[PDB]
């Protein structure tokens, strides 16, 4: 709200400077950076690259696993043009909190490890010199932040996280960082919505700007032809026979807001949209006014040694996979993604449930996690609002729902989500078995319901698989004599697989076993008609902390953590055509 | 060269933007693009990561194995402020050739895969506007560029790629891209050479620009702080107490060179170098004139899914695991690396056999000799003022036993040497049948490096004690040769699977890495001359698919996705 989280371009009024590559980085167990003039540089760095995960870079253990305080910086020479701009550091994330330094000075601070942060430099920036940025992080968890858990001190004094979540402490500056200038009147937020009128479209939209100029909204078609025009902070663009974004079949406008100063430009900012409408009716989901249903996964930002760290070359092989699937959707499991995930999904028409990292939530620590809470899921839209492929929004995974209180705490978050959607399109959260249909208070709150089960894995696996499924329906039909009248989706199901293992008959671990038990899921979930959607877990095998219950991560992808696929993979191709 | 090598800086006189990101991509099967003026925009494009291999993102057989004419395109706005600038695309690579548009215009072409391909687009960029960058790119191979191999035709028209080196044809834009913007009069190359004076060193330096105004040199300590400052493009810079750039104990300092006409400086160029002597002497070594014993590995530009795609990442871990290993040396098998590897091992104090890509190797020999010194030339203008690189290697593995392939190597390394301000040591890699009683062209290395696989293609397996033998025979052979030189194994290893286990070991197996790997080391140990080991591979590595490559290149130490298999430790503990 204080910044903008339009993604950076460049152009006559906008310029942009990357400043990924190799920076500078130290570890600063003792905690005595912010005390040693670090923000002024670091006394002993190492090289780190930006963008990644640091953590499997190290070959020692106490690197790997570190947790505490720990700096980044780098150095950039600003092109003396961007005098007096209004100049910007863009992090894409800092995992998970930080403190912001340019050229010596506290800028900013933020909590959140997976959405941008945003640094006013302008008064501390020297165009045309060499500048420094230095960023204090710090990767620990706690209960008034997300995603929640404990930290943990060995008696040596060494910090260790202690996750509430499936999967691994990555942290650092895991995305894509930029320096940028903007006019000092800029187009700072916009929104767009949309209706359909028989061959015709409607696009409602929305302008915040930071000054009083008058705003002039264009829409151009997919070869860069003007389709509708009109002036305003808000307004209606009106498209003849336009060209809908579809499921797996998209087309792209491009908006185009312009600030005037009469003859003259102040600001231009563009953007590819999608036209496109998603409405729930009954039990059904509708893109298009035509009933969707959903096939697809639960991702993570995974991948060897550069953890979550964004790279283009991840995208593009996961759709690649994800298309020959034949899928049409994913949910961002647990957190908003980088911005060029969803920039990806608008290309090639993928659904998105776009999902907070409210995980990891089963006293007076709480009102304090519900701001954290909100100003994450305000963030989050406020981001990715303009995406023509996110259709949802997912505010939780497996949170406690049981309680009068966690009722309270949620109306809370699902009433500012609302505020911020200037779409209104379907919000849920993922639930785990231990709502049950009898005990949950927080399903009506919902505009369709996700369900995380495991019947055949941790529930009656193996030899009890047949008792696995009669449970499983025995759920499913005291959801079904509730008779809500809401779309269904199964956000999780799977099984951990070691690709190689090989059984008959199969054994829990087996691919073979992935088979039969997809199998057995895929004859429950054709049993209920409200079932609207299977996202299968997990696309991919991933990294989680160490245990007896993890074989070198999470094996339950449906690919290898290389992307290659299992047996099962075959399955899901086979069922989605 | 009708262009600088130099890597790209941002200061007060040059700019860069990057252009790394999502491209455009079409392949072109028909090879229609250039009659369909694709030049001005592809037709029917998909996104394309740059850097990368494209090969590995497709779920499709022949999308992976394609092989012929493709296309890359992207947009980008250039600053008002880069008028009058001299204006240049920047590729890291180009894989393997390719012609470079810009804004509809023909700019460059160029062939050889693995170095800097630099595109003049002054004459036809547009400041202050939307600028479009279109590449047709080809990535088939012949007998007359590097690296060598034949294209095949099915019948139905498809091309196949068939190497004549042991790994997977990669190609695309596999490193960065930038457009940046230079002083129109600039710093176009400069050369080091370093000597020791007791406790202080001289700078001996000569510097090449596009135009005739007054060049002034700086050396800058590891600080900022200046050590020294001279005049003229030629010309020398004493260092008092020079701090020597060491074998894993780096120390850089930093030279910049300026341009000036009297209203002050026209250009400035800034690199960091080190102060560090190499030479051969005997069968020693020398570094600062001390001996050295290479120790480390042959590598690939080789990663999952990025195919060769650069990446700080990779060599952020493979640094790490280099070191783990107690390593102090790698050869850039099989061409240049991109020229952030060799950025680090100068941070990190490694040495680096720097290797041209002629691997592989009638009428078609003479245009394969121009290739080869062609890239030769480029590589060594590239990389020269590294600390790190101790030596060049000029071939893996040709034909040497013949006259003619002398007369070609003379050709070669003469080359090199008149390319080279340091006169470094020159090697190359000799294959198995460059017996020591017909090879024609050892005696025109300065050291000489081996690739050997005794106990893995000779008498492997149960053959093992007469593998060594064999081994012992031939080097017995070369010791009664007495050349005086130094040997480096620059590769022997065994594919090994990670998690096969067997006892008694077998080929394959984990154990048998380890058993011939102390094999080898009884030999080498056996051998007042040899003077260096590395191993092949550092990690496994992708080929063409075959009955004799079980995905890939098995003969890492480390598996593909950097983990260490049981006989990585074998070598930590013995470079310890
Ligand atoms: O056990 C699992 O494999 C998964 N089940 C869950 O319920 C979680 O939502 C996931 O994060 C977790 O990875
Ligand atoms: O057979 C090998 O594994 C290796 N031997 C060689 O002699 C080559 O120089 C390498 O490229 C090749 O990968």
């Amino acid at each position: 709200l204080e910044y903008s989280e339009l993604y950076p371009i460049q152009n006559e009024y906008r310029m942009m400077q990357s400043l990924d590559g190799m920076w500078k980085f130290q570890f600063d167990p003792e905690e005595i950076g912010k005390k040693s003039g670090w923000e002024n540089g670091l006394p002993a760095p190492v090289s780190m690259p930006v963008p990644s995960s640091f953590a499997d870079f190290f070959t020692d253990h106490k690197e790997r696993d570190y947790c505490g305080d720990f700096w980044y910086e780098t150095e950039f020479y600003l092109p003396a043009e961007w005098r007096n701009k209004k100049i910007w550091l863009r992090f894409g994330s800092i995992t998970h909190r930080g403190t912001v330094y340019c050229n010596g000075m506290e800028i900013t601070s933020h909590e959140g490890g997976f959405l941008p942060v945003l640094a006013d430099i302008s008064t501390v920036a020297k165009p045309g010199q060499v500048n420094q940025v230095v960023v204090k992080i710090n990767n620990e968890l706690n209960e008034t932040s997300l995603p929640c858990g404990a930290t943990k001190i060995l008696n040596n004094g060494r910090k260790l996280a202690k996750p509430y979540f499936d999967f691994f402490n990555y942290s650092g500056l895991q995305r894509s960082v930029w320096v940028i200038a903007l006019p000092e009147e800029s187009v700072k937020d916009y929104s767009v919505d949309y209706e359909l009128c028989g061959t015709d479209a409607l696009v409602k939209y929305e302008v915040v700007t930071t000054g009083e100029h008058p705003v002039i909204v264009r829409l151009l078609d997919a070869e860069g032809e003007l389709v509708a025009e009109t002036e305003g902070k808000e307004g209606i663009l009106q498209v003849a026979n336009a060209r809908l974004w579809e499921v797996r079949n998209a087309y792209l406008y491009q908006i185009v807001i312009l600030i005037t100063d009469g003859n003259g430009v102040l600001d231009e900012y563009r953007e590819k949209i999608g036209i496109r409408t998603v409405r729930i009716e009954g039990t059904k989901i509708l893109l298009n006014d035509r009933p969707v249903y959903l096939k697809g996964f639960g991702k993570h930002e995974d991948f060897p040694i550069l953890g979550r760290g964004f790279h283009w070359g991840i995208v593009k092989r996961d759709f690649e996979c994800l298309k020959w699937t034949n899928a049409n959707c994913f949910r961002t499991s647990h957190y908003p993604y980088a911005e060029e995930w969803y920039q990806f999904a608008d290309e090639e028409g993928f659904l998105i449930i776009d999902e907070v990292p409210a995980v990891g939530m089963m006293a007076l620590t709480v009102p304090e996690l519900l701001k954290s809470h909100i100003a994450d899921t305000e963030e989050m839209i406020t981001r990715d609002k303009n995406h023509p492929s996110v259709i949802a929004w997912s505010l939780f995974n497996e949170p406690e729902t049981i309680t009068d209180y966690a009722y309270e705490y949620f109306k809370e978050v699902f009433a500012a989500a609302e505020t911020y959607d200037f779409q209104s399109r379907p919000m849920t959260g993922a639930f785990e078995k231990n709502s049950k249909p009898e005990l949950c208070k927080c399903y009506p709150l919902c505009d369709f319901i996700c369900l995380n089960r495991y019947y055949g894995w941790y529930i009656s696996g193996g030899p009890e698989i047949e008792e696995a499924e009669e449970l499983f329906r025995d759920e499913m039909d005291r959801w079904k004599a509730k008779e809500l009248n809401v779309p269904f989706v199964f956000t999780e199901f799977g099984t951990d697989t070691m690709a190689g293992l090989h059984k008959l008959p199969s054994i829990m671990w087996s691919e073979e076993y992935q088979k039969e038990y997809l199998e057995m899921n895929f004859r429950v979930f054709d049993s209920y008609e409200f079932v609207q959607g299977e996202l299968a877990w997990n696309f991919a095998d991933f990294q989680t902390t160490e245990g007896i219950m993890r074989v070198d991560g999470n094996h339950k992808g449906v690919f290898t953590r290389d992307r290659q696929p299992k047996a099962a993979a075959v399955v899901f191709k086979d069922r989605w055509e």
